[PDB]
């Protein structure tokens, strides 16, 4: 589908994210050109799965408390499509409740971004 | 054109952007479709020039000293297009100096964000 680009409408997406450590899960998620990795909320983590400690710049400065980093690929599927986007690694939320669809993943289903 | 998406190349581009504050010049910007409003850096501004404080949303939660409001539109120049893109107001970075182009020009640009 064609996504119209509204500031006061953000991008969003119905995504299932399979991230081998509990049941997949059907999640909105912000489709972001600006992100480089995707971003996973922890909360479709199981709670003795070992993650990975690293630092992320963003617009309040950067941190290494409120990123983490997955030690196992994350498969995420979109609406309609059957095979899922397979992402090595990937960005976690510890914090608030984030789901971002990084260009990472944006490669693998072909997207682009289009200006008439 | 159509701007393809990959991990390990951001989607920059060159805009001539126009403060009213000073003379019209010409930075890199990122294309970024989880912005909601544009950001340019405060290194564009003339050193006077009243800037209004504001709360903005990010990486490392939510910051009250990075980002200030402008007071006035913002001309912005695409390769492109002749016409310029006119916001009524922007983000300006002060701690760093990012450009990040934002879905407020995105869809003044109609700008879109194309799934296969
Ligand atoms: O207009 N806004 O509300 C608005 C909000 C937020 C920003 S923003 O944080 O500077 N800034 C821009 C930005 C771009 C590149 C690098 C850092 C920041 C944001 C906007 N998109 C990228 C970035 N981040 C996500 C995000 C999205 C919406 C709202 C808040 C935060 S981020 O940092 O979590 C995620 C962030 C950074 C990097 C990665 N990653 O995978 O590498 C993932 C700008 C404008």
């Amino acid at each position: 589908p064609v996504i119209p680009l509204d500031p006061a409408r953000r991008p969003v997406i119905k995504a299932q994210v399979d991230t081998q450590t509990s049941h997949p899960k059907t999640i909105e998620a912000l489709l972001d050109t600006g992100a480089d990795m995707t971003v996973i909320p922890i909360a479709l983590f199981s709670s003795n799965t070992p993650l990975k400690n690293t630092s992320v710049l963003g617009a309040g400065g950067q941190t290494q408390d409120h990123f983490k980093l997955t030690s196992l690929p994350v498969l995420i599927r979109l609406p309609f499509r059957t095979t899922p986007i397979v992402l090595t690694s990937c960005l976690v939320d510890t914090k608030n409740n984030w789901a971002i669809i990084g260009r990472d993943a944006l490669q693998q289903c072909q997207g682009v971004l289009y200006l008439p």
